[PDB]
């Protein structure tokens, strides 16, 4: 029989976080999965959200899928550009319209992020049954903020809005979590579901993205865990990564920067907000993991896990993000928040706070890589994946082989037995993917779904990657980066420390070469 797939997307959730990628977080269900399946660490998404969310669900670049840049970032200039138009566009196909017309159920629960309007819903491109946050992100228990003029920018972008297939609903339940009501939802769906016929589950949680809001109950289970602050984790996360074999014991960590005050420069009352915020993570982590394991657990018992083909993957770096550094957000976003919000130590977490952790909590998730989400450094793209499907002979190991969020779609078309339409699809022009399926590789058949030769692109808010092989080239304007191209060898240097720029001249201008075609194929316009 055709396998059933289960995709089950973290909201900027870091690649140390989880205890099988080197961290003190308890996700026992995402952990049984990842040593009985594959787990990856040279898997890459986009930088950011919505981004990577049009490639996982397309089979190509964001550029052509219709989130050339953010939809909360469109200019005027950007307007009219093919592939800028803010949500998933009519020149691409998703994987559940292919699938549903393949004899698939196609459920979702959780954040979508890939249109507002009722032609761009979930319903609209492919599924039957879908309970979906809209926006980027939302409060994870429908506390709402006063919407005026004065309400700053990010507030006004991450309303709780919420559909149920073509219903935009009014109200939210009592005791609304979002990962509880993401459980909640697709557990529904797969009892009520044809147990004739196979599905297609997306499970895009909006856990651990911010605001970080969690029941009380779990967010005590760390009390006390991160009081050593953000660096003593990251040591703590290097050496479980290294220990785990994640990451060889010879390699060199990026250092962090940030413009915050480093943990001991803190007084103890900034120290102990701070930890708690961290506290607070973990627990939507562990909460999320606990929603995970109702699916599983249900698929499980009802005799279908093993024929079910589960991938679990975050969807960009670790958010060190700095709301407050960000006009565009605002205006005076502080403020705003010391006026509607609780932020004291006690209520961090509650519905009526509202944090985010900072750049050196992020740092110590994405180490050894440099930087973080929104970066096209390796701690912007590179996010931990899992994949366990008994059927698959590379089940139980640690891979290092190059993958990309784009190999997804042709991958489980691949297994469903399903061809890609080509160029035409309802009567109009459609991409084709860029990526490549991962049967020969999982089956053993071949070591890799890459080679030396592969080209992959990267480009957002101004910066770039261009990667061949273990070669990559990184580009970050200032104030971030030195505004030039940068070269590394990611076989030598994942960590994206030494430039090779003037030692391998001739590789850089290669890969430059390879940008502009980028470029070219895909509609870059910076
Ligand atoms: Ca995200």
């Amino acid at each position: 029989k055709r396998p059933n797939f289960l995709v089950i997307v973290a909201d900027d959730l870091g690649f140390s976080d989880i205890g099988t990628f080197g961290g003190e977080i308890a996700t026992p269900n995402l952990d049984a999965l990842a040593i009985a399946g594959l787990r990856l660490t040279d898997f890459h998404t986009a930088s950011a959200a919505s981004p990577t969310r049009s490639m996982l669900l397309t089979g190509t670049d964001h550029h052509i899928a219709g989130i050339g840049t953010m939809a909360e970032a469109l200019t005027p200039e950007l307007e009219g550009k093919p592939g800028y138009e803010g949500h998933l566009n009519e020149r691409v196909v998703a994987l559940p319209e292919l699938l549903r017309e393949a004899g698939y159920q196609t459920l979702m629960a959780g954040k979508w992020h890939l249109g507002l309007k009722p032609e761009q819903t979930p319903h609209a491109r492919g599924f039957e049954r879908s309970f979906a946050l809209l926006p980027g992100a939302a409060n994870h228990y429908g506390f709402e903020p006063p919407y005026d003029e004065s309400t700053p920018r990010i507030l006004k972008g991450t309303p709780a809005l919420y559909v149920e297939d073509e219903r935009y609903l009014d109200t939210l339940p009592e005791g609304f979590y979002s990962s509880d009501a993401f459980g909640d939802k697709l557990l529904q769906y797969l009892k009520e579901r044809d147990q004739s016929r196979p599905f297609f589950a997306y499970l895009p949680f909006s856990a651990p993205h911010w605001p970080l809001q969690a029941p009380r109950e779990i967010v005590e289970k760390y009390r006390g865990r991160y009081d050593a602050g953000p660096e003593a984790l990251r040591q703590e996360r290097l050496a479980r990564l290294k220990e785990l074999g994640l990451v060889e014991a010879d390699v060199e960590a990026h250092p962090v920067l940030a413009l915050t005050r480093e943990w001991e420069a803190l007084e103890d009352e900034e120290r102990a907000k701070s930890a708690r915020a961290m506290e607070v993570y973990a627990a939507m982590v562990e909460r999320m993991d606990w929603n995970i394991g109702r699916v599983v657990d249900y698929l499980r018992r009802q005799g279908e896990l093993d024929n079910t083909f589960v991938l679990f993957m975050s969807d960009n770096g670790a958010e060190g993000a700095l709301l407050e550094a960000f006009p565009k957000f605002g205006p005076d976003l502080l403020d705003f928040l010391d006026r509607h919000y609780d932020n004291s130590l006690e209520n961090i977490g509650r519905a009526n706070s509202y944090v985010w952790y900072g750049p050196r909590w992020a740092q110590a998730a994405t180490a050894p890589s440099r930087l973080y989400k929104a970066f096209t450094t390796q701690g912007g793209i590179r996010v931990p994946a899992l994949v366990r499907y008994p059927r698959l002979s590379r089940q139980g190991a640690i891979s290092h082989a190059f993958a990309t969020v784009m190999d997804v779609t042709p991958t489980l078309l691949d297994l469903a037995g399903v061809r890609h339409p080509g160029k035409r699809w309802r009567g109009r022009e459609i991409a084709e993917p860029r990526g490549r399926s991962w049967l020969g590789w999982l089956s053993g058949e071949t070591e890799a779904a890459h080679d030396e030769n592969t080209v992959t692109g990267w480009g957002l808010f101004g910066m770039r990657a261009i990667r061949q092989g273990d070669w990559k080239a990184v580009y970050l304007p200032a104030p971030v980066g030195p505004a030039t191209w940068q070269l590394y060898d990611l076989a030598r240097d994942p960590g994206e420390i030494h430039d090779l720029a003037d030692s391998q001249p001739g590789k850089l201008a290669e890969l430059i070469e390879h940008w502009k075609r980028y470029v070219s194929d895909t509609g870059v316009v910076e």
